[PDB]
């Protein structure tokens, strides 16, 4: 059951944020939505969640404009898989996130391609914070200057981080390398405005995440299926 998922997943969000002394408001719950039919965030939607994860483009678009045509007002829509400068431009006209800004270039294709009626997209910029084995997201080494560039492209609108953490069993690890994320959105925060999106954290390392200091936890399995 979805909505029981929906409701069942709300509730370990909000205990992880209350036990390390967090309030559950601080934390926004992305459904991750990939792969699922439209029908299924139908049901989501009819359970009170607004906020889809989609990792392709034209399956995102798709469902964009299926719930558009219904009708249905007030939903938010994060694109958070790898984005090719071929398929940018329909990200830029129908999104209203992108979590995988790598490189100055993905990000100033957005910014062209969005119309000037829409908000400027959110974007953030992804981390490759520990996997070795992923092409995705930049080192931190790299952050400040990209950070810069992102930041004067007017249709976009830089919001803070996001890292897909190499797949860690080992809580310790987890928390650390959150903890990694959580210090450089920190210092991210200091001098540019309006950075307060920390997009970090799965079904599986989900509190070690939010005790670390995520903002949006990206959870698909525990509420669709796997
Ligand atoms: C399930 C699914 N839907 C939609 C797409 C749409 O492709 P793209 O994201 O390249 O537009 C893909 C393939 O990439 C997919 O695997
Ligand atoms: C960026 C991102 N977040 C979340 C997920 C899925 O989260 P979960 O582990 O709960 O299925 C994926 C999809 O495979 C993903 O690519």
């Amino acid at each position: 059951d979805i909505a029981h998922n929906l409701a069942q997943v709300r509730d370990k969000i909000s205990a992880a944020a209350t036990r390390c002394g967090r309030s559950p408001e601080e934390i926004t719950l992305l459904a991750v939505s990939a792969t699922k039919p439209a029908s299924a965030i139908a049901e989501a939607i009819d359970a009170g969640q607004r906020q889809f994860g989609e990792n392709y483009v034209q399956e995102g678009v798709d469902k964009i404009r299926h719930f558009q045509e219904l009708g249905v007002t007030g939903l938010e829509w994060h694109f958070i898989g790898p984005l090719q400068s071929n398929k940018s431009r329909l990200v830029a006209e129908h999104f209203d996130w992108c979590h995988t800004i790598d490189r100055l270039r993905i990000a100033t294709r957005l910014n062209d391609q969005r119309p000037a009626e829409l908000p400027p997209l959110n974007v953030l910029i992804q981390i490759n914070i520990s996997d070795e084995n992923s092409a995705s997201g930049i080192q931190l080494a790299e952050l400040d200057e990209l950070a810069a560039a992102v930041a004067e492209l007017p249709r976009l609108r830089l919001r803070g981080l996001m890292a897909i953490p190499a797949p860690e069993s080992e809580y310790v690890r987890q928390f650390e390398v959150a903890r990694q994320m959580a210090v450089a959105f920190a210092g991210l925060k200091t001098r540019y405005p309006h950075i307060d999106t920390l997009s970090l954290g799965m079904s599986d390392d989900m509190e070690a995440a939010i005790a670390a200091g995520s903002t949006m936890v990206r959870i698909g399995t525990a509420i669709f299926g796997a």
